[PDB]
Parts: C-alpha cells; sequence; structure tokens
C-alpha cells in the first residue's frame, strides 16, 4: 500500500493508479516547462522544478500576496508499483504536469477466481 | 488600505501595486484559458473560472490526491483604487492569470514635498 | 512482521497465517460474488468490490439506518510474505470472502533448533 | 416517532418505513441462514442469530483481525408501528437479511386535506 | 426493548426472557420470606420487601461495615412483555427471590421464515 | 485498630465487637450453606464460599442482569482481638451468615477508673 | 511507630510517650465523668463516651451553633507499647480525660552505648 | 470614523484632526530626508521610505541591538476626510517627518446650533 | 560577557563592538540634538534626553497615536569594556545618536595562537 | 491477609495459598541455580540471587534490548503465615523457583461448623 | 536500521548484531524446551512456544501472582540483515533462549577508507 | 519487608541487614556524643539528640544559611527483625553514628535448598 | 524518499543527494581519524566511532562543560538509494568524515521527457 | 548583596557575617578531617572534599537508605567581601567544617552619622 | 564561581578548573585552524572563527542535514578567574580547539589549613 | 546599571543618583534614631536597625493590626558608583532616613559631546 | 465585632483594645506632625494627613524607588466601642502617630461570674 511523498515546496501531488500503470499529477503553476526535471526508476518518481519569482518594477509594492515565494520545488515519490521508466510518458499544460508511468510487468497483480 | 477578496475554490492571489496601475496575479493551475471570465469596474475585479476534475477510465482508482476537486471556482476583488476596465490587460500561461490595471486619474496619489 | 491495509469503505480484514500460506478473511455483505474483483501479486493482496445501494420506492423513506451507503468499497493488503498469486483460492458466501493464499517458497521459515 | 434497538453483538440494521409496511434491513454476515432466528409480535421484531467463530489449524495463527469474535448475537426493535407478523416475509442473502412487516390496519395513518 | 427499573434500596436485578415466559431473579439477602411482597400486572412486576436491621446489644458497636441499613426496599420493574400474574410462580431460597411470568399470548412473538 | 479484609467475589461484610466477643456477617445471597467454608484461628477469619451460576435453558436468554457471575468467592479478614476458634458458632439463614467468635481471654480489654 | 487512631464523634486525641509510660490526653468537653468507659489491654486503649445534646426549651432555637450534635463518641487507640492495664490511672477535669499508661516490663527500651 | 493603516516596517503614527485640516507625525529615525516619498490623494496618504542598515567594520560584530534592520518600509494610511493634495505641506526633523493636509471643502462639517 | 542596560522611556539601542572600541547607537527620534546629554566613564555610557511632546492647537485634537508621550527619557549601558571617556566621539543625525568609545588599553584583549 | 513483598530487581512473584502450606513462584529466567539464596523464618521469605549479563564480544553491539541488565537482584517476602522453614522444598527449573513451605501448626486455621 | 517485533505474550527480547551474524535472545521462563518452536528465513525469525499455567490443587488458591497467565506466546521478528536460517544455533537454559543467526553473504557490510 | 521511620528533625537514616544483624546509619552532624541517646528493645531502635544552635555574636548576622535550625531530633525505627538490645555496639565520629544490631536468634532466617 | 537514521550518541548528519551518487557528511569532532569505522552495502552505510573522554588532572576540575562525555558512538544510516560500496570515497579533516558514494545503476533515476 | 554558591554533592553550607570577617559553616557528615581540602583568595572560597561510601560486607543489603552516596563533593563560595586567606582560621569536629575569613581591610564597612 | 558564556553560533564550551590554570576546550568542527580568532585578558576568554558551508555541484540537492548553516560563529567567556593571556597556549585538532590559561598570580587560592 | 538590594524586614528604599552623588532614602518607622547603624564603604550601604514592638498592658489585645511585628531589620544596597563613606551625611526625621553619598572621583562620569 | 478601615494612601493600622479605652497606631513616615489632622466622634476616627514628595535637584534622577508617590493619604476608622473624642490623647514620633481614645461608659463592658 506503500506511497511515501517527500520534498520541499508547494506541489500538489494526486496519484492515479491503473491494471497495468501509474498516473502522476502536479500542480506547478506558474513553473516553465523546461525547468522541470522528470526522472524516475524502480518504484520511485521524482519531479524537481523552478519557478521564478514575481517580478515587481522598483515602483510597485506587493499590497497583498497568496502565492508561496519559494524558487525551487520538488517531491520525490514512492509509487506502489516497480515501473519501466524507459516507457513514461508526460504532458505539461496550464501549470499541470500528468506523468504515465506503466505498470512493470512483475508488479502486474494477477487475478484469482471466487467460486 | 481597502482590498476585499472573497468568492469559492481555490485561486492564491497576489496583489502588486504601482504608481500608476495595479497588478493581480492568480493561481488557476488546470484550468482552460476559454473557461476564464474576467471583468471588472470601478475599484472591484472579478476573477471566475471553472476547471474540470480528473477524469478517470472506469479501471483507475485514486489511490491518493491533494487535488481540490470543485470545479467552479472564483472570486471577487475590492481593489485600493478605482481602475480603467478598458484598459485592463491580462495574460494566462502555466496556470497563472496575470491582470494589468491601469489606476484611474482620480485614485493617482500626487507627491507632497518635505522642507 | 509488516502488514499494510488500505483503501476505502468499510470491509473488516483479517489475516490467518499459517507455515505455508497465509488465509484472508474480508467482510462484503451486501455485496454480489461477481461485483468483487480479486488480485494479487508478490506480497500484496486487492480486493475491490462495489455493493448497490438500498433501493427504495418513492414511497419508502429511510426511517434509521447504521449501514453504510458507500458503493465502492476496496482495501490492498501488504501480506507479511510473498505467495503464489497463480494457486491462490477463494470462497465467497454470507456476505464473506476467504482468500487461501499459498507461500511462496522462498517466504517459507525453515527452523533452527535448540539444544 | 419511537424505535428501540437492543441487544448484543455486531449487527447494523436499517428501517424502512413504507406506507403500509416497515422494511428491516440488517447485516448478518458470516451468519448461516439456519442460524437465524427471526419472530416478531405487535410493534417489535427479533432478530437473533449466532455466527461460528473462524476456526484455525492449529498451525495458523491470526495475524490480524477486525472481525468481532462473539458468537451469539441479536438485537429486539421497537418499530414505529404494529404489524402483522402473520404476513412477514424475509431473504437472507450475501449476509444480508431483509424482512419485510405489513404495517396492520390499525396503524395505517389515514389523509387528511388542505384547503 | 423496554426495560425500566426503579425504586430504592440495595436489590441486584436479574431479567430473563424466555419464549413464553419472562424470570426475574432478585437478592434479598436478609430479608424475611413473608416480609416479601410481589404482585404484578399488565408488564411491570413490583417487589417490596424490608430486611430488619442488625440487632445488637448495647454491649456491641458495629467496628465495620458494608452491609446497607436502610430497611423498607422495593423495585416496580417494566418488563418487556405483557403476562399473566395469574400465574406467576416464586421461590424465595438463601435470600434469593426467583420469580417466573408467563408471556402473555399476545405478546408472544410469532416466526418468520427466511428463504 | 486494625481489621484487614481481603479476598475476590461480592461479598459485604459486617463487623461487630462486643466486650468479650466478636460478631461477623456477611451476604451470601445464592450460596447454598453448605458450599461455605468457615474456618479461623488467632486473630483471622477466612469465609470462603462458591454460589453456582443461574441456569438458563437454551431457550431463554440474559435480557438483562445485575447479579455478579463469578462462582468462587471468599474473604480473609483479620479481627481486632484474637479468638477461641473452638468456641465459634455460626448461623446461615437468607443467604446471611452470621459468625460469632468469642474474644481470647488476653485480647479482653480490663477497666481503668477515673477519679 | 505505629499509632492507629479510630472511631467516631470528635475528640482530639494526645499521645505523650515518656520512658516507663504513655500518657494519653482526650478533649471530651460536655461529656459527664461518669459516661466515660475506659478499657485497655496489650497495645490498644479504647475511650468510649456518650455527651448529651443541648436541651432547649420548646421557646428557645438554636440560632447559631458550632458544636457537634452527635451523643455516643468514641476512639480505640494503638499505642505504640504494650502496657500494664492493671496500673493505669486516669484523672477527668474541666472536660480533659488523661490516661497513665506504664509500659509493659517488656517494652522499654533499654539503652545502647556509644564509643 | 474611519482610519486604516497598512504596510510594512517600524513606523509609529500620530493622526491629529483639527476643524480645516489633518496633520499626521510619522518616526522615522535613521531614514534619509531623500530617501522619503510623500504621495496621498482623496483621503488615503502613503509614506514610504528606506533606511540604510547600520554599517560594520569587518572588524566590529553587532554584540547587541534592539534597532530593526528592515530597509524598506512605508505605511499607506486611510484619513478621516478627503484632502487637498495639492496644498499640503511636509517637514522633516530630527527623525520625524510631519505632514499638514488640508481638509478637502467637501469634508468640512458644518455647525448645527441647539436651542 | 556583561552588557547591562537600564533608564526609562522608550530608546532602542545597539551596541556595536570592534577590537580598540565600542560603538552605541541610540533612536532618539523627536528629540532636540541640543536636549541629549551624554556622559560615561569606566565601563559604562549614559544617555539622558528630552523630547518636547506633540504640540496640537486647542482646535485640533489626536485622532490616533502610536508615539510614545514621555518626556524626559534614558539609558545607563554597562559596556563589556572599559573605555577612555576622553576620547569619545558622537553624531547625531535623523534622530539617531552614534557613539564611538575607544576601548581603554586595558580592556584589550590580546591573541593566543594555535599550532 | 497481610503480605509485604520487598526488594530490587525484576522477580515476578506468585503466592499460592493451601491449608497446610503456601507455595511461592519466581521468575528468575536466566539466573543460575546456584547462584539462587534461599532462606526464610517465621512469616517471612527471602529470595535472593544474581544473573550474570549478557556478554558480547568486542565485535558485537547490542542493536536493541528489553531484557534488564541489573545483576543483583532480591525480595523479601512476608507470608500471611508462619512455616516450618525446616521442612521447606525447592525446585528450580526453566528459570522457575518454586518454593513449598508447610503452614506452621500454630497458623492452621480450624474449622466453625454452620447450623 | 530496521527492526520490527511483533506477536503476543510476554516476551522480553533482545537483539545483539555482530559483523557477520545477529544473536537474539528472549525470555521464555516456565516455557518447556520443547514447547518451542524456531524458525527464521530471509531477515524474519520466528520464535512461538507455549508455557503451560500454574497447577493448583483444588486445596490452594492464588492469594497473589505477578506472573501472566496467557499460555501460548511467540513473536516474529524483523532482523537488520538477512541471514543464513541454514546455519543457526540455539540454546536454550534457565528459561533463556538464545539464537545465533549467520549474516547472510549479501547482507555483510563492506568496509570504506577514510584519507 | 517492613520498617517504619518516623521522628522529628533533619536525620538521614541507612539501613543494612546481614544474615545475623543490622547495621544503622545516622547522620547527626554538629550533634554532640553525649547528646545522643540511643535505646532499643525488640525490633525497634530509637535514636534521639540534640544540636545546639549556631552561636552569633550579637555583631554578627547570619547573612545565608541551609542549616536547620531545629534543637531537638529523633527517629523511632522499626526494624525487620528483632534484635538484642544487650549485644548493641555503637560508635559515632565525624557527625555519624553508626549502630550493630545482633539479630535476635528466633528472627534468623534458615536455609532452604533446591533441587 | 526513505532515509532511516539510528544509533546512539551525538552526530550530526547531513545526505547530499546527486545524480549518480549520494554524500555523506557527519560531525565527529574529537573523534580520531582511526577510530572511526565506515563499512556499507545495499542502501545502508554504517558510522561507528569512539572519541576519548577530556582526559583532566587530579588537580583540575571540570567548572563547567556542554561537551558530551560518551564514547562510544555510531549510525546506521539507510540511504535512498542502493550504492557501490566497492567506490566509496571518505576524507576526514576537522572533525568531519565526509563519505561518497557512487549510486549503483539500478538505482540510477532514468529521465521522461514532457511535450 | 552577592553571594554565589556552585559545586556538587550535598553540603549545607552558612555564611555568617561580621564587622571584620566571615564565619562559614559547612555539614561534611562522614568526611575525614584529612580529605577536606580548603583554600580561598580575593572573595571566594572553596571548599572540596571526598566521604568514601559505605562499605558493606558481600553478606549484607542495602536495605534502606536517606544518605546520598556521591563520593566527591564541593563548593566554591563567593563571599560578599574580599577576605585574608592568610589568617583564615578552620576547625572540624562532629562533621562540621566552620571557617573564619578576615575581612580585607579595603572590605571594612565605615561609619556614617545621622543627625 | 561566576562564568558567562554569550556569542552566536554552535560552539559547544568546556572549561576545566586548575589549581594554576584554567583550560577551556570548544567544538569548531569543519572550521579552519587559520580562520580561528583567539583572544583573551583580564577574565575572558573570546573564541570567534568561520566555517565555510558545505559547498555542492548545482547537480545536488540536500537532501537531509542535521548540520547548521551559519558560517561566522563565536563565543566570549567570563573565566573563573584572571589569567595571563601572554602565556596561554593552545592545539587545534580534529576540530577541537583547547586552550590553556595560566592563572594570574592574584586569582591563585592560596590554602587554609585546618584542626 | 547594577543596584542590588537585600536583607530582612520591612523597608521601603529609595535611590535618587546625582551628578556627584547619590541619595538613599529609607522608611524605619518606629525606629529609634539611636538604634540605627549606618555604614559603607566602595559600592555598598548597609542600614540596619531595630524598632521595639509595640508594648501593650496585660489588659489590652491586639483587636487589629497591619505593622510587621519583626524587630530586626536591615538592608545593604549595592549603588551604581563607588562613594566617599568618608564624607556621607545622613538626616534622620520622622521615621525616614536620608544618606547622602558623595561619588566617588573614579566613579563620576565625564562629558561627551555631539556634533 | 466591627471595625471598618477605609480610605486611601499607605498607612498601615493597629487597632489595640483595652477595658477602658482603644489605641490606634498609625504608620505615617515622612508625613508632618503639623500635616495630620486629626479627629473622631461616637465610634469613629479619622486620621487624615499629606506627606510632601521627595524634591529632587533637575541634576538627580530617581534611579530606584519602593516609596509611594501619593502626597494624600488617610483613613476613617470604625472603633468597636464609642468613645470620648473630648479625652482622647495623640503623640507623634518617629512617624508614628498613637491615639488614645477613652472607650464611652455606655460602651464598657461589664462583668459576668461564673459558678
Amino acid at each position: 500500500t506503500g506511497i511515501q511523498i517527500s520534498g520541499k515546496g508547494f506541489m500538489p501531488i494526486s496519484i492515479i493508479e491503473g491494471d497495468q500503470h501509474i498516473k502522476v499529477i502536479a500542480w506547478l503553476p506558474g513553473v516553465n516547462k523546461e525547468d522541470i526535471i522528470l526522472n524516475a526508476v524502480g518504484d520511485t518518481l521524482e519531479i524537481r522544478a523552478k519557478r521564478s519569482p514575481l517580478m515587481i518594477t522598483e515602483s510597485e509594492r506587493i499590497i497583498y500576496s497568496e502565492i508561496p515565494e519559494e524558487e525551487e520545488i520538488y517531491r520525490t515519490i514512492k509509487l506502489p508499483a516497480t515501473v519501466k521508466e524507459e516507457n513514461a510518458s508526460a504532458k505539461f499544460e496550464n501549470g499541470v504536469l500528468s506523468v504515465i508511468l506503466p505498470k512493470a510487468e512483475s508488479s502486474i497483480k494477477k487475478g484469482i477466481n471466487i467460486e
């Protein structure tokens, strides 16, 4: 049942499990597609990215703000199954990274019939 | 000094104030550019948008999730100055809406010299 | 000693350990034998099922109820030994699923003599 | 409005009220159809049954368990209406007993019109 | 399910329910068989008795005591079924009164079969 | 002033002290005269008895009960004076055992006059 | 070091220990010299007395009172040495009983020299 | 009655209200006259300035300090009356800025006579 | 390590320690250069000054204020080294007094080499 | 009723009382039969022993341990009856010492009959 | 660093780790050498045994006891290294079981030199 | 196991128990050898002494003090064995009284062999 | 994400993770380079060392100390990746041990591209 | 007014101040005159001594003890006046060290007359 | 008895006091011998040093760390005696600085004899 | 800044500090001018006096009292400057002692000019 | 028994009652004999006085003070007896006013004899 999330910075994760794969959704609003580093192996995925901070002309002042300032953020995740890093896909749109990880064959649960 | 935020759903705001305008940044990760409705007048801006929920094949199950499910979200904001809705600009990239509101002339603080 | 239960919905589990196998008992009252999905591999078993809700004619009203309404329920379990999914058996009677999982050879503790 | 449940052992009840009858649902997972004793009269129903305990070979040990051990369990219920014990029906499938109790004529609320 | 005990003085009760009767056991240690008053009707039984207090010669003093002094004690009990006061029996031995109350016909639950 | 009570089971004691003896009253409701074992020596008395439990036909069920179930009960008591076990008397009626213990000569307080 | 006081009613005690005796002072205000019963043996002294209550003509009412009403009062005391009841003296004046108890020979501590 | 202060950094304010004007005093110790920016309009005044930090030769170390380090500080204030930014005066001496704001004509309360 | 501050009134201090001297910074906003009294000797410095209060025409009222009213304020400080009062310098600008105190020769720590 | 245990070190005791003797069981796991010292007299028994500590090669380290380290342990017990030290027996097997102490004749409670 | 103990009953464990093996000490006082079952595999050892309860003639009564009554007890342990079940040794003396488990080659940490 | 200390004043005790005697150590700093009174009998020892208070010339004042002022101090001790007062020894040096009390023959525990 | 530290004694750890290796920093002030034992295998590293205690001539006394006295200290660490013990390097300077552990090939996360 | 006590071990101090000297009393029961080390200088006195521990034959056991075991004890005291170490006297009797310290001339307060 | 420590950063100190000197031990792990500044005078010593921070290639990330980051650290200590800065020695090895400070003659306590 | 008051009894102090002296006021109501002892030296003043207690004829009783009874009272004060005991003056009128202490030359703070 | 004190300012009172008069003591330290106003009538006395405040040259500052500043103080007291204001006396010395009030004849308790 094991899933271990860990890292720094704001990054709402979501783990979807299918029969033959695992989907991982992450919220990286403000982060630039090319600032994201994605790599995984075995049963752990690591998402690390950097989102630059709000640039303000000397004239402006931040009257108010709920957006976290930290620039470097990431998460290493322990998936509940080993996967094929080799066939992983990933899309990043509207600040949302979505990673598809095919389940490794050795981690594909096989059925049991009832009678 | 008045700034009144209010509405429903997750939407980290940020208000930047310059001498002749007001910048408003909002985090709408996952929201579709054309699902955003932006309108303002006087001293209040309203950002309302809808982000569709994570679609999962019947086969998948959400093993874990930190992403809020609510679909319809918005915020009406009371800015600390009246603005020219007419000349407002807005960009939406990487899940981040950024609105530029020119300060109305009547709300432009004028200087006072010290001696 | 590790055993990790996890999932959603009401489903009292029971894990029995023998020398060469592991028995797992689950309470799925109201669930339909063919609505149960059983599969396992390595050291983890997954029981997922759906029990339809109490259907009431428009005329009736639920005057009182201790029965949980949720329809989709499941549990993935981490057994304390690897098993042969291939030879697992399972019976479902009187709302009680009982799964027999033969211990994998590599997980069969071997004796040590005292003198 | 009176409904009085009472007895011993785990047995999630559910009382459905219709215009001319009362349905009572009980969760008796693991209990054997012929170990259930059902009888009622006036405005009270009594469900008493016994579910045998998990039998384990001397070799096995209960590594973990959420299933209550008590064998003899029951509930006497006070229904919100008198009923015809004589015409009561009952089905027991998938650990779920469902009893239909026709409302006694003297307990059938009659309508009142508004104008 | 209703059973209402009430009265004054120490008198441990016990209510046993059979299919066609109700047994009631009461602890009246020190009480004299002929100081007991037993009467009942409908669904309520009343046991009232008086136990004289420990008589001590002027010479003696009660060095210590866990025995309640109150002399007049009783309990009126609401049984879970109407009974035939007419056929009630009662035995009193070793400070223990035991009353047998035949269930009234109108209170005898009738069976319901399952299929 | 020493009096030490100790043992198991419900047994309200009462110790009466006279000039030349000690009376001990015990509540053994439900206990059978011949199931009581009484013996003492020096300054300690021991009362041990067994009261059989309420026998119920398979048909009956204990709907409610304030009577303790434990069968074997007893108490060893340290009296405030040595006594003549040899001349102790004892009566048991209506669930009440009453023991008379003649004070030993060596424990008979002798008077002191005031002037 | 043992001294055990016990009894009922208000009776401030005081124990004085000498080398060859033990003095006991008791406050029995309002008690009548001839209502006092004094006796002791071995290592325990017993003081029991009765002070009659304030008699008031029907005309009077107790507007206020700090004097305890209880009539029968006493105390049995465990002295730190065995004594010769036989040679005990006692004086009672101004509501104060004072008892002199010669230490028994077997309880007279004997000296040990230091060097 | 409205007065809204808001901003960042240490800056004790004081608002004095006259019949035809409003005085505002601010403590900007350590701040340089030409580092102060003063501007206002309508009913809000904004004071923003920057005080450089204590410069210490590499040789020195701050053994102790109650002086806040923040460099950029400011406050935007909502005055209880609209004012003529145009005729505002301001003096800055001994770390104290004092601003005189003539009340706008439309905000000059007019008298009411009592009889 | 000793540094003892003490006195009355608001006066944020700051003590900087160099190898051959001690710098002391104090916030005296609103205080007049010539109202400051500075003197020191041995290892203690004393700063005492008076700042006049905000003068308000009878017409004005203090609508709000965070500026402390007390007029006479001061602090006597125990420096962590004896100093040469004789060569102390002092500057007072923008409400900030800064005192330079040459360390006394006898208080100049001398080096120790490590090998 | 008196039983006084006291001493140091871990040593679960158990006192069994028969009519003519007293059994005392003690848990001395790891203690060597010949390291046990047993002696008693009157109404008190004393069990004192020493268990050597776990010897570990310099190479090993105690990764974890629930076994108390103390070496010298013992208990002096006050039995509820005087005994014949002279006829006491004792067996020590599997780390369990079991002592049989014949009750002294003077401590054998004699019977009292009830009628 | 992982070590997982788990099971039922009183059984103080101790785990000693050497470079090439693991020692496990267990306190099974009162347990019979031939009632102990020892087996292990991979990185987990299981110790299960049964100690019969104190047998008492009908005449005796357990006046006092700190010895746990449970008969069947055991523990499955997760060792911090895989081991060779095949070469495990075990001695049981004075209620103390001591098991020697040779570390598996694949679990023997290899050195790293510092410079 | 009984040991009862009691008395007044500061006097740290220490009781050592041998096979044939009992040693008692007491801290009587400042007390004068000839101000100590030692006597005992049976199973109780009594140590009473008086230490004069610090004498100060009128000129001096007690600037500070942790030494208790009370002059008369003592303790009566209940030893865990009867002793021969007759053969007791005692040494008093450096404010430390040490008493040797030979155990009485009747209190000398006799051995019990194990097999 | 798993990292498990464990051991005894003061030893501030620091784990740095690179793409192809893992660095581990440990503070072993006062420890002697040749008193350090470093070994690792799989995914766990073990650092064990001994620092001798401050030697003080009989003449000296430790007036004050924040340095922990314990001599033998160590930590076994679970790294987040398997490593090649074989190619580990290590430097120890200024009380700081620094270990470089090359990541095992099987633990080297591989990239995933986004589009 | 300064007096600073500090050190380890039990040692009740007492400081008496006269016009021309300072007396210091210390309780060193059990300490040997020649195990005491006394030295002082300026305004601080240091008392350090060692009292050997109670020696017990292997046969004896410490049944009870209020005497602190620590062997090495001491206190360094800061006197409220500088003194002439040179003329200090000291007596040690009955476990009580008493030191007389002549006040240094420079610390002898001189009088002031009132009128 | 005075010892005053003060400064910033992690630096476990230890002060050893001899008859003619004072030893000071400090833990400066990671600090470079030539980055340490040592100087003292009178009765105060000052240790100030700087330890550079862990340098990490852009590729690495600090997965975990118990090592404080602050670079500049120091402590000024008030020794309990004046010393000869001139003859102070100092060694720095294995992150441990050890300073020897000869006591000043004027601070060398001189003896006092007891009689 | 140091001022240390200390002593016993009620004596409200007041310390006034001038540029060249220190005034000390003390409330000694009821104390007799010739019962006051005043002396000081260096930086500490000592005021000690005795006020006799209210003398009452045997006939009178103190119905109520807020006046402290203690007779001997005093305070030793640490002044913030050394003084010339030699030139101290003192007046005592209306229960108020007032002492004038000329500051010692070495304690006279010297000025520092600001520019 | 009535005595009512009331007023403002610090003024410790004391009421002494004799058979024929009442003495009242008041602490008015610092108050001037001629600033005291004393008058009474019936059963109430009133003491009102004013003590001027400590006058300090501009040069001095109150470094510390426990003396209350309030100038005007007083107390009106309700005596437990009516008195002859006419014959009252009063002395004021050393800050202590002492008033003698002759009891009025009507308030002089007269005796009652006991028999």
